[PDB]
């Protein structure tokens, strides 16, 4: 690796990519954020992984949380630090005050502390050190100048010993100064900022490596989630554009359509189905799913508009029995409101379910539903994310999109995802003789030829029946054609 | 223990969903909010439910409000604490100052206080403790650093006694620091934020669990309302997408309509009637209510546009007698201006009326009326609300929508709810031979077949007469056809 | 007293509707706001209304203004305080400092005053007290901490005393902290905020009951005014949708029009005349107002576009004499530019005059003129106000609206009021053979059946003459027809 600085791996999903390999060894990383951002979690996970993956003893210095609590809280992610303390791989160095205390101590303690820590490190042959809430130590009565010396002194001796350190710091504003005293930022070798931005009553956690003296790294903010497994990062912009592509074809579930697509959809492709309410995107999805099961293949249907029940009532009405699909353990239906969590979550949920089910086909009914509230920029990042995972996973995926206006829609999508998709399937109403008839169309395909006709189609208990084109009409797209 | 972190239930409607079980046992939780946000209410309702639901004795430490008052006010919600005091189930520890104050009390009190609290905890075998305004205590002449210690101490000692406590703190900026000294947030293991956000002369009460060291919890803000039954929170993002579905139909009040819908509306469905003013949605709504009492069933009509008297005058003129409807106790008309309150409130009023009247059918005349002033995201949240609640209750609901523009409308809804609804009914004006005639169209029906025609219809004393389509016109969807 | 919180009416118009009863008895209510928000006025009008409505003596404690001025000023609203002081009903407890003095007199008088006050309370059998500018007292040299103690002592004492008080406080920002020391907020049992919101060089006073401990109240801000009869608040959200409705008919003033509305306008209804400039709204208004005089009924015409003198001319050129109308005291013209006062002030002026002339009919020439500048929500809130009052007052109302664009207007009103109105009349230009001809059209009626034809009409010295429809045309609504 062409980087001048030797790094250690956090083994924290996504972090090592963001930091181009992990935390510089022998240095210290300031990890700061507002309340409940995941600082303690980040540092504990840092020592944990260190012990489990590389047998690297760790020293956890705590200034506010009690050693029992640090061990009790860790059980939230099924981590047993008590077992590690007994094995002598983890040492929690208690430096929290006692509920009786006095006044004055943040100085010689800084010298006593260093000596304490050098003892633990030497005794336990420690390779990693995280210092949780150093902020609270000189949070006794100090100014910025006194803080710079004490921190620098701490960091400096830690570097002499050779310990790779992680120091947590608190902030009050999500975007203003990096840390409380506006001094930590510059004493540290590297700086990580954990945010938890509000905006729209939802909460989005992001991680940012602001600086790493010596090497490069990914810049900006990256979304993450805390789970029963700790921190989980998606470097959405680290996603390389090297997806495998094959000319393999797969049916859509509708024979006539497959012809229209010049032999069916591609396996390695993303399909977009757009049209106004009532056109039949939801239907098309059903048929897309069923076909994956009719060939003994798994498929997931992430529904964001219809209940699990309704999805069954309507599917049966179109024939195709979903009950059996789930029993045979070939079709897995999800279902959840887009307002039940921000995009990151939705993205992460979609991924796990893709891992705990090895789907060959996936269907997200209504991206345009996920687009509610969120800003366009946030949505497209979401669309690149789903769309990208699916691609690198040889997982054919059909996406749905309802257009904000029936008849007259000038754009295939109000979100402008169009270029992100390989094959687009357009549905639309046609006002013919006082009636609302449907018309299906294969607008585009990248590897195939595809039919260029705008066929009309009817929906029956049997399903979608693709008929013929309105040859004798003008302005079909307008929605209100003229008979010529 | 060798497991995660046990939680205690607060029985506060909604909160135990948001917290994934309730408050972390053996720990304290900082509940802070600006003036009048519900901090005290929350703390009394935490003790109260702990007594009345599990018989867990409670201690209430008060620092400003007098014990007599605290009991006086609880009456507001039909809470008799004085009774619980006598039964030794609840103990109100008066720590409030006397009208003849004295200097320096930042230590004697700290341990003298715990001494008392502990004494009380042991005496009444209290399981719950809630302290009101710990803020006021060091509001004598202290700085953040001194504040941090005192809380660290108060919090630490309570832990030792093993008390599951609720601590109240006051703010000053709805989105400024979480608490008065920007320190409390980091000392507490758990933090709850209660907000009374202004915005457009209206106030919206929300609740957020910023963090609970040790476990998971729903993130973000959640709207709640303080009623005669205390705090009521609506985790609008917790409602699952597991609504029950069936092929059971229900008439509309319009037989020709029922025909166009393939045999009537589904009971388990959401219908939406859109069109310009004058087309006839308020009509379709009455014709809906009636049909619910002719089959001796109970229905509620939430009107926000026309008064109660008018709804009657116009209903009689269409025939159907609303008078009898009410007497027979099968029909209940509410009526109230959308400006009379905020969305959160309206949503609740809708629900409580559904509970006290066991409705079969429900209709909201003009969702678009409720969309006045309020942002779009707030509205959809409302629509998802009243919509899913109905869906899961087996309630057949009809929702009215008045598109901003007569003729030319390119979208069924300006708000864009058309995708959350099951069946869409479209009314529109059609300029014919210098005349303004109507038309009706069953735009979409998820489970049924429904008529695809745009039938013209007249309105008389008898009601709505759905005639034929204009099979000899072009561009009818535009309002100004072209005879051919 | 083991009952809910009992309140005491302030008799301040509107306040008792918002506060669900009035100020809670025996408790102190904080009332703060920026300079000149009506603070003093409030407390004072609180002690007055008491003396004159329930003969409850009152004690007024002033710390800055002199008793002479407090009385001299009250004269601004026709309140002879001087008299009430004599009749021992009101006692003004001067507590203002003199041009000379000393210092180091902190809580010294705070204790002495709580006596002087108790004195006058018993001495005059006082039930209501009001302390104007408590803030100015510790505005000598205190910190937030010293302020919280002094206020708690005072409030506590007055509470023991059993007095129902109103304490005045000053703010510096309309939307920042509640009171100067951000401490009063929490010390008070009730907090009311008076705001004098600037915004576009226009000032809008609003009052808000932030909290009332132990009881319910209306949330949010509320516009109010300061007139010669004291504070006047309009609970526009409190107005119920319980308006009386009848099938009585009345005449538009245009026979042919009445026929079209199927027998005329309903007495209990609101008519909206919509059209581009020149169409003729001011004509219908003229005609509508004249008709109420022909039947010796009183009617008011609130003109916001044309002057008194001009209305006369143009109306005499149409026949109808407005001169006699006024002599016969059957017609009352108003006239004022919308720019001569905020919506709040207009709405009131509209109401006051309706009370000083018992109108049976009402005409507002150009709602769209009142819509100038003001935001859309602030407008609808004015429409609903005027619309409602008229409605519950059995007064027939005709409101005019000029659409922003002539020909092609795709919406009746730009402000969207159309769903707030019972009867919609639509005037429009029709380009036929290179000439601009008119057309009248009864868009909708909630009771009657009305005509659906779009009839062209012409204006002469006789007034409006409704002719025929354009049966042989196409795209009339558009304004640029096509003959078939
Ligand atoms: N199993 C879990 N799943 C999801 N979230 C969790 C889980 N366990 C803890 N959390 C969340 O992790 C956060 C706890 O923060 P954490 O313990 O990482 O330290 P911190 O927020 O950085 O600092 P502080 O000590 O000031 O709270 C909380 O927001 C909490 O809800
Ligand atoms: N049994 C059936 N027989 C005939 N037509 C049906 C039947 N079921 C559904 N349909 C038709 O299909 C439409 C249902 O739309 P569908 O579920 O396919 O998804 P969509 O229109 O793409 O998206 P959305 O959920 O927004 O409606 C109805 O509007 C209706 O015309
Ligand atoms: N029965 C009730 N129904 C509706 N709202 C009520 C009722 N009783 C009280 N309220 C409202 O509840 C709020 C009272 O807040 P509460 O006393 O619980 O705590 P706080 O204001 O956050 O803190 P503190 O009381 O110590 O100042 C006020 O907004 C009040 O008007
Ligand atoms: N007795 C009647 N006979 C014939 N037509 C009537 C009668 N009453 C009302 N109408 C017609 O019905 C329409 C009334 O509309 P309705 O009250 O049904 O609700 P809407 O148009 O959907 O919404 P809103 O009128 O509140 O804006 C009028 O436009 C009118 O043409
Ligand atoms: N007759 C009146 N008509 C219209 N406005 C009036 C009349 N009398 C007084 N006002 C207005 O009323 C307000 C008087 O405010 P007031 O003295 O009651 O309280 P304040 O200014 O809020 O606080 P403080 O007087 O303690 O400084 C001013 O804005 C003034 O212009
Ligand atoms: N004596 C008259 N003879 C013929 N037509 C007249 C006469 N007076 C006015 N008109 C016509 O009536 C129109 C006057 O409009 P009017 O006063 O009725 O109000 P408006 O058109 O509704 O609103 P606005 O004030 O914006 O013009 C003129 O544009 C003109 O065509
Ligand atoms: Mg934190
Ligand atoms: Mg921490
Ligand atoms: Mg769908
Ligand atoms: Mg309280
Ligand atoms: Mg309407
Ligand atoms: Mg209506
Ligand atoms: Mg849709
Ligand atoms: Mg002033
Ligand atoms: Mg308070
Ligand atoms: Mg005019």
């Amino acid at each position: 690796e062409h980087q001048a600085i030797a790094k250690m791996r956090t083994m924290i999903e996504g972090f090592d990519d963001i930091s181009h390999g992990g935390l510089p060894i022998g240095r210290s990383t300031l990890v700061s954020g507002t309340s409940g951002t995941g600082k303690t979690l980040f540092s504990i996970q840092f020592l944990y992984n260190g012990i489990i993956e590389f047998d690297e003893p760790g020293v956890f210095v705590t200034f506010e949380e009690t050693p029992q609590d640090i061990i009790k809280n860790a059980r939230s992610f099924g981590w047993d630090l008590a077992k590690l303390v007994d094995e002598g791989k983890l040492f929690i160095l208690d430096a929290s005050p006692d509920p009786e205390g006095q006044e004055v101590v943040g100085g010689f303690d800084l010298s006593a502390l260093i000596e304490r820590i050098n003892y633990a490190i030497q005794k336990y042959r420690a390779r990693r050190v995280s210092i949780d809430s150093v902020t609270s130590v000189f949070q006794q009565y100090d100014a910025s100048s006194v803080v710079r010396r004490e921190l620098f002194r701490l960091v400096a001796r830690l570097k002499q010993i050779g310990a790779t350190t992680v120091m947590t710091t608190e902030r009050i504003e999500e975007y203003g100064p990096i840390a409380r005293y506006g001094v930590e930022e510059f004493v540290s070798d590297n700086v990580v900022i954990l945010r938890n931005v509000l905006e729209g009553e939802r909460r989005r956690r992001t991680l940012e490596i602001l600086k790493l003296r010596g090497t490069s790294h990914m810049k900006g903010e990256y979304p993450f989630t805390i789970t029963d497994h700790g921190i989980n990062i998606f470097p959405l912009g680290a996603m390389r554009l090297t997806q495998r592509s094959s000319n393999v074809r797969v049916s859509s579930g509708v024979v006539r359509l497959d012809e229209m697509c010049g032999g069916g959809f591609f396996k390695d492709s993303i399909i977009l189905a757009t049209g106004a309410t009532g056109t039949g995107k939801t239907l098309l999805v059903s048929r897309f799913v069923e076909n994956a099961c009719a060939n003994k293949e798994r498929a997931i249907l992430f529904a964001y508009e219809e209940s699990r029940a309704q999805l069954l009532r309507n599917a049966y009405s179109w024939g195709m029995d979903f009950e059996e699909m789930e029993r045979q353990n070939l079709l897995k239906i999800v279902c959840a409101y887009p307002e039940s969590a921000g995009l990151e979550d939705h993205l992460q949920i979609i991924k796990s379910e893709i891992n705990d089910f090895k789907p060959a086909r996936i269907a997200i009914d209504s991206l345009s539903a996920l687009a509610r509230g969120v800003s366009n920029n946030a949505f497209r990042q979401f669309v690149i994310g789903v769309t990208g995972y699916a691609k690198q996973e040889e997982i054919t995926g059909l996406f749905t999109n309802t257009s904000d206006q029936f008849m007259g829609a000038h754009s295939i999508t109000d979100s402008h995802i169009s270029a992100i998709t390989d094959t687009i399937i357009l549905l639309q109403y046609v006002e013919i003789r006082g009636e609302m008839s449907r018309a299906i169309n294969v607008f585009k395909m990248r590897g195939s030829w595809h039919d260029k006709a705008i066929r009309e189609f009817m929906i029956s208990d049997k399903g979608p029946d693709i008929k013929d084109s309105f040859r004798n009409f003008e302005r079909i797209i307008s929605g209100s054609p003229t008979r010529i």
